[PDB]
DNA sequence: CCGACAGCGCATCAGC
DNA sequence: GCTGATGCGC
DNA sequence: GTCGG
């Protein structure tokens, strides 16, 4: 918060540029100069200052100045006052709706709440559940309920079968004070790399959950993702908590600190660290880091033994993860 | 100037 | 039904 | 929109 009307400005823009224009590099341009700003131990006094800063140009230069003298960019004054654009920009907001369905119902003169409520028979499963706790979601979850959420999930996982072992990631993984939601690494000796000594592995956990009322609604669900929303029970007389989103990744037991190490984030971070590795001659997902070949093909999986052996071959010091929040 | 921009799971569609 | 592309999300 | 080469 530093800089926060700065960053502000160019998260709106980034919005702007993913929602609208439809131009996802524009985008990341955006998201990655509003994280390089964020970090800035300093209070900007110019957009030359700023541009010394990696991934902020000329153009994001201007606007700062602009920014630092008036209060505001008169860009986005503007793409508020477009009711195309406002439009777009709020129906994205519901859990999906991207950027071509919002464009869509928009020009069916569907682009507000109460146009989506009456219009519910032209949603998908997803977002008509996203429409359905629309505002919930937009709600941030506390440290001390996602403590409680812990709590109850890596009990029932435990429940179905000692051998689980659930691993709450995201913002939470980060030392976050609230989270947007609660994800969950989910890992089980009887599937790894080479096997899949048995199925239903993610689906009866999600099961389990299901059944003592945690786990309310499904978004989507496979064999190894589940997105869907659960809830805090509360108390007597207690009035109810807000419905939250959760994530649960199945991930190979072999390959959990790749696995957590995704899973821990942030996106931008991810970002990087994998832009990085590529420059490094190395290419890292979710479940390996491969070495590139000569031609440019990744190699074969490169033996991993903690989030650090990862950073190691990157040549990257090891950074915890309360300091990866980019 | 110019190509790259991280990587992938799930739902859904088109074409077969 | 499949594969492969697209949209949307993590 | 910004960057390395
Ligand atoms: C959205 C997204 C996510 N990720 C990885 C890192 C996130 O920590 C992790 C959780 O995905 P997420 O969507 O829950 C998150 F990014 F928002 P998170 O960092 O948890 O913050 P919060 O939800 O606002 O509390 O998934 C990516 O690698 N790329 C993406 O584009
Ligand atoms: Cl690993
Ligand atoms: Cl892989
Ligand atoms: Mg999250
Ligand atoms: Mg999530
Ligand atoms: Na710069
Ligand atoms: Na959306």
């Amino acid at each position: 918060t530093l800089n926060g009307g700065i960053t502000d400005m160019l998260t709106e823009l980034a919005n702007f540029e993913k929602n609208v224009s439809q131009a996802i590099h524009k985008y990341n341009a955006y998201r990655k100069a509003a994280s390089v700003i964020a970090k800035y131990p300093h209070k900007i006094k110019s957009g030359a200052e700023a541009k010394k800063l990696p991934g902020v140009g000329t153009k994001i230069a201007e606007k700062i100045d602009e920014f630092l003298a008036t209060g505001k960019l008169r860009k986005l004054e503007k793409i508020r006052q477009d009711d195309t654009s406002s439009s777009i920009n709020f129906l994205t907001r519901v859990s999906g709706i991207g950027p071509s369905a919002a464009r869509k119902f928009v020009d069916e003169g569907i682009k507000t709440l109460e146009d989506l409520r009456k219009n519910e028979d032209k949603l998908n499963h997803h977002q008509r559940i996203g429409l359905k706790y629309f505002g919930d979601f937009e709600k941030r979850i506390p440290r001390e309920e996602m403590l409680q959420m812990q709590d109850i999930v890596l009990n029932e996982v435990k429940k179905v079968d000692s051998e689980y072992i659930a691993t709450v990631c995201g913002s939470f993984r980060r030392g976050a004070e609230s989270s947007g939601d609660m994800d969950v690494l989910l890992t089980h000796p009887s599937f790894t790399s080479e096997s899949t000594k048995q199925p239903k592995l993610l689906h009866q956990v999600v099961e389990q959950l299901q059944k003592v009322h945690f786990i309310t609604d499904t978004l989507s669900k496979g064999e190894t993702k589940f997105m869907g929303v659960c809830q805090l029970p509360s108390k007597n007389d207690e009035k109810e908590y807000p419905h939250r989103r959760i994530d649960i990744r199945l991930i190979p037991k072999d390959q959990y600190y790749c696995g957590v190490l995704y899973f821990t984030g942030s996106d931008i971070f991810n970002k990087n660290m994998r832009a990085h590795a590529l420059e490094k001659g190395f290419t890292i997902n979710e479940y390996t880091i491969r070495p590139l070949g000569v031609t440019g093909v990744a190699g074969e999986p490169l033996p991993v033994d903690s989030e650090k052996d990862i950073f190691d071959y990157i040549q990257w010091k090891y950074r915890e993860p309360k300091d990866r929040s980019e």
